């Protein structure tokens, strides 16, 4: 039973698009009436499910889920901003997580890693398996989009081209995209021991000046792209 | 169903201690072996949750316990970090929230205020019934411990005198205190509409110099004086 998690409506529309059997179900035990949807894909049961925005939105729905289903495999879809300089990142092209941080989480006076939280490891890897059937789809070319594999970083900030953006890839000098709850989802998965990867687009490239204005153009796109290597990736599960 | 929740063993040790009928329930559907403690204060059924450090951590691990108990309210308890200046805070006195909210949360750039999660408050309000009760606790000295009532900001950092501080500061005036999880406790209770209130004693002042040692020697303290008041909290819900 495959989790397929998209902070905002626009990404998550496009899994919900490719469902079959697709229902809503309703979670409302305390009024909050939050719909899910549950179906298909490629003969694989799916949830899709939409947290909004930010860590704690992710983390708080991820768990929800997490406790009201059998959840075996976690895939974070959505959109990415590429920061990684000439290494050839274009918009619309797919980003995939080795491995995921916090860029904004700091005890180092306490002798913690950047990023790293407490008993955890500042980098949280994805699921060998899920990394080897995407080495199946890059080296057979399903997709005429280029694919990156590589360090995502995330925090609860959307990152521009001001110097927060400098600083992050002084502390991280192999970074290749960002996003604002792929690390938050990978500490999930990591206490309930659920295998999980970052599969996401990317929408702008925060270096840029308006990267606002191309993340507003290609949200939709990028999301589309996410999910067609969403649906490649499920194939192989 | 009372939830109280603390980040840390030595702060959750401090309510712990003061349950009557204590026992230990594991949460284990997926390995994790998670242990949580329910019993009474003052006859009212309390669950002591402890959830690790941080935004993700606190948000994860009350979001589980959210869905498999009827939580009716939400004390957040533990240290914090003193931050305003020339109000007579002290090292052992008790902070309490009338609200919280983020300070390393920024969609600023789509016009969101500093620390605004979409959708959401700036500022999440704590339940007036609560502070009433507070109130009464104040105005009748059942402590020997000044209180102080206001805003307290979240972020996943420990907060020390480095120049995070003073931006934190100029961002939020009125501010009294911080904290690594008191606004994704109220996120979460947000979602829910359980109400909530942080609860929390000094254990240090982050302007002072090395204000670790100080949060080191204070925190088992600082988490005494935040049950206290916990305590004389549940004798009036
Ligand atoms: N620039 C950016 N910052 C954070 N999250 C993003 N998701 C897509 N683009 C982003
Ligand atoms: N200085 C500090 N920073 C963050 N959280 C705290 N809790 C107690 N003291 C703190």
């Amino acid at each position: 039973m495959i989790l397929i998690i998209s902070a905002m409506q626009e990404e998550s529309e496009e899994i919900n698009k490719i469902l079959d059997n697709k229902e809503e179900i309703v979670l409302n035990d305390y009024l909050e009436n939050k719909k899910i949807y549950k179906g298909k894909i490629l003969g694989k049961d799916v949830i899709s499910l939409t947290t909004g925005i930010g860590k704690v939105n992710a983390a708080t729905w991820s768990s929800q889920i997490i406790s009201k289903y059998k959840i075996t495999h976690i895939i974070n879809s959505g959109s990415s901003g590429g920061i990684k300089e000439n290494s050839n990142l274009k918009i619309l092209d797919i980003i995939v997580s080795s491995e995921t941080a916090y860029y904004d989480f700091d005890l180092t006076k306490f002798g913690h890693k950047i990023g790293q939280v407490p008993n955890l490891p500042q980098k949280f890897k994805a699921d060998e398996e899920l990394l080897k059937k995407v080495a199946n789809i890059v080296d057979n070319k399903l997709l005429n989009i280029d694919i990156h594999i590589g360090l995502i970083l995330t925090g609860d900030q959307f990152v521009d081209n001001e110097k927060n953006l400098e600083t992050i890839k002084k502390n991280f000098k192999d970074a290749l995209a960002v996003d604002m709850e792929g690390a938050a989802i990978a500490q999930v998965a990591h206490i309930f021991k659920i295998p999980f990867i970052i599969i996401r687009s990317i929408s702008d490239l925060p270096n840029n000046k308006d990267n606002h204005i191309d993340f507003n153009k290609f949200l939709k796109t990028s999301s589309i792209n996410s999910s067609k290597m969403t649906k490649e990736l499920i194939r192989l599960i």
